């Protein structure tokens, strides 16, 4: 017997400010690092950027009406820091807060629970110029001031808050792979910026307990659970290292306020461990979250990697299947194709059982409730005559993942909700507009901006029925 | 660059009372459950039992002299409860305490650290008769009385203490497989007795903090780290279940005082979860150990097991290689031979890297120091003319495991010591005398006690050199 989804289950969908809003220079908004980064040639797919995105800043009423038609119980969005503090610090921009006030009111007036995400990668460029943004401890108080501003203005109406969305992605991509701003390839700087982000996460959670005492808050982690390739002891050891280096390194800090020791010792041997100040451990250990946010898309299978072995591999940002290659850390592990699952056209593994596994691992290690803040299928969609988008492939992916959530709940995992990525089509930061995730098709591609009109996909009606039956009919 | 073994690393060897002592009915000793069980027809290999064993009770001076010749830093032995309390909970048998006093004095006069193990499976039969031994809460205070008796008598001379040795074995074999006393095959009773054993462990650790404030104490867990067979999601999920049900089920309670939730829910769903009394969780959570004791011999590889699938399999107690078959829990997991490691003639996997993995897992999950309380190769030995025993196979096994301990220490695992099983040959409870583990061969077999003479094997001199070089020459 499978348990039902709890009556309070938050059936959601999600977006991110830079990928959805547009209005990049309106109403006093400052430049974010992504405004500046995406305009540099070669940084994004076909030069696509968020100047207009899908224009949700001007069309939020239409989009929320579509959410209400679908019956969404929750909508997770991120607030653009540079709309609220165009400088990062300094004077608050009332016009920026007013947009999110109007958005939250539109959501509440349609019975949709807002889930406010504080940070999705868009620190104001002014803070990068002033002091290197996440590489300086000055960002802890500046981020805290920004968060407290939002807590005071919206805490009366927003129960659920996410602090840093995918810190492991914006840190690793920004400082190890050089694919996100600041475009750095320096592991020492990566772990320093990462430690400061950990302190910022902890500081704002502490502030949240003061300003929103009955709210619920947590970071959201981009979780690819690791698998060993097989039972060869060296491959299981590679899995132990991969899970600790890629996943425990973040979630142990979020849950326990401690870095895992083997990873710490390895980094220390390379001279890469972060600088620790007196009080750091105390602050990190005291900032217990109400839930672990989880962005899940795929598992990763790993195998042994000799000391002279694989480092950085090829990443698929074109949609040409089979173009990704193995990446790893010499001496510890490297990725390998999992022969037992299929992949998307961007070589992302399709592994719904892996979501049950990841939920089980988090509950087993940390005993935390989980809010699934992102999950979805990025794929090409075709607009057929009659405003028909037959995205059965997206329905299939979503169905199987939701089925596995129900099994994890039956296993005893406390899952608060499920936010599909994404509500409407939106900009993929590095993959352009053709890698679509929405329930709602948006009419543009990478060449032609067209009119951005909204068209309900077949998956829209499928998820409408999911919510209508509280997940009993998948 | 491997880090050295720490200077005071406890190079040890180990035994257990019923398996080594003999003198089963001397000097006032009462019956243990193993005295009675092993004399039931069909319960042990060739009807072997511990009436005489290798007669360490009378020959302990000779054996300790051999330990001193080897240069052992530590000797781990177990105290026979039925020598100290012949009826389990009445008046103390001073002759019983006096034997362990003489033993401890002999060890300390030769510079060997005693490591006292309170319980290696030999609860007095009188407590089984009176109330069913571990199945009754009465055993908590009776075990506590016995433990405090030893703490008061020996706490001045014994720093390192082990509480329950392989609770997961004596409980699961006693109550699920029916292969140990009391011969029960009932999962509900198994988890009830297990819960009471957990409370007994917690109670005596609490007592230890009062009576031996400067000592170190921990339980010892029979740890077979689980591997998934491959990266098929269903097999990784089976590994998640196997690791939780077989390993976290015990070690989470020892380290955190809490059972893992997914396993608890499954047992609850079958009406198998233990009865919990007011105060149980507070006691279990309060009894933090100084170390996790680890008895390691092999890893276990698992795969998906359907609801109609494999239950109990064939267990090899004969030394005829290849006679074991898969065991598991229908719906959760089943074992499968690991094609990437060799096995002994008793079908135990030889996986030294698995020891590094297991040590890494305990440090990663619990941040506890580890005392390796047992590790060894059980194999046939041949006595060659001139009293020579060339057990290069045992040297190879021990060398490779000690090498992996050093890698684990380099990774940052705090390993306090390493006790090889066993110092002399001794009785295997279910496999007789031919499944030998000793550094010291004992001249007897399953048919005759012969003269019980002690003969140093080649591995004796190998380990002597290991100790002399503090593990720098393996
Ligand atoms: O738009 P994408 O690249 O297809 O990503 C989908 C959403 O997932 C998050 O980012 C990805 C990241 O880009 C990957 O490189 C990494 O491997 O995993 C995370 C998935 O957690 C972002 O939350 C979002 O902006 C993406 O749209
Ligand atoms: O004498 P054995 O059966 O060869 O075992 C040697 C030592 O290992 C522990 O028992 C085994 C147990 O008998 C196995 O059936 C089980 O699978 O695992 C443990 C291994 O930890 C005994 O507790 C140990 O003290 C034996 O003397």
């Amino acid at each position: 017997h499978l348990k039902p989804f709890p009556p309070e289950f938050l059936w959601g969908a999600a977006s991110a400010a830079y990928q959805v809003e547009g209005a990049w220079n309106e109403d006093g908004k400052g430049l974010s690092v992504w405004d500046v980064f995406a305009k540099q040639p070669g940084r994004t797919f076909k030069g696509t950027n968020g100047d207009v995105a899908v224009d949700h800043y001007h069309r939020y009423q239409e989009d929320v009406a579509l959410m209400a038609e679908m019956g969404l119980k929750a909508y997770r969005f991120s607030v653009s820091w540079s709309r609220v503090f165009p400088d990062g610090n300094g004077a608050v921009n009332e016009k920026g807060l007013d947009f999110y006030d109007r958005l939250i009111e539109e959501l509440r007036n349609h019975g949709i629970e807002p889930i406010v995400t504080l940070y999705h990668w868009d620190v104001p460029q002014a803070l990068m110029d002033a002091y290197g943004a996440w590489e300086s401890r000055r960002i802890i108080d500046d981020f805290d001031r920004y968060a407290v501003t939002l807590f005071q203005r919206f805490g009366d109406r927003v129960k659920y808050w996410v602090t840093l969305n995918e810190q492991n992605i914006f840190i690793s991509f920004g400082y190890r792979l050089g694919l996100h701003p600041p475009g750095v390839k320096d592991m020492k700087r990566m772990y320093e910026a990462n430690h400061i982000a950990n302190l910022a996460n902890a500081k704002v959670i502490q502030s949240f307990r003061h300003y929103v005492p009955d709210g619920k808050i947590g970071p959201s982690f981009a979780y690819s659970p690791m698998y060993p390739y097989d039972s060869r002891p060296e491959n299981v050891l590679a899995f132990e290292n991969a899970e600790e280096f890629q996943n425990h390194w973040w979630m142990d800090v979020y849950a326990w306020g401690m870095y895992p020791q083997a990873a710490w010792n390895y980094l220390e041997s390379q001279g890469l461990e972060p600088t620790v100040a007196p009080g750091d451990w105390e602050l990190l250990q005291a900032a217990k979250p109400d839930f672990m946010g989880v962005n899940y898309y795929q598992t990763t299978t790993v195998e042994h990697n000799p000391p002279d072995g694989v480092g950085e591999g090829v990443m698929n940002t074109t949609g040409k299947k089979g173009t990704s290659t193995s990446s790893g850390i010499p001496g510890l592990f490297k990725t390998v194709r999992n022969p037992h699952v299929d992949t998307t056209n961007w070589d992302w593994a399709i592994d719904p059982v892996g979501l049950r596994i990841g939920l089980r691992r988090i509950a087993n290690r940390y005993q935390l409730p989980i809010l699934i803040t992102e999950n979805g299928l990025g794929e090409f969609d075709t607009l057929e005559p009659g405003d028909i988008v037959n995205d059965d492939y997206r329905i299939d992916y979503l169905r199987r993942h939701v089925q596995e959530i129900q099994r994890a709940i039956t296993d005893g995992v406390d899952v608060l909700g499920y936010c599909a990525w994404s509500f409407t089509d939106l900009l993929s930061a590095l993959n352009g507009y053709q890698k679509r995730y929405g329930f709602v098709y948006v009419n543009r591609d990478d060449e032609s901006e067209k009119d951005l009109r909204r068209i309900k996909k077949k998956s829209f009606y499928w998820y409408q029925r999911v919510i209508e039956t509280n997940g009993a009919e998948l």
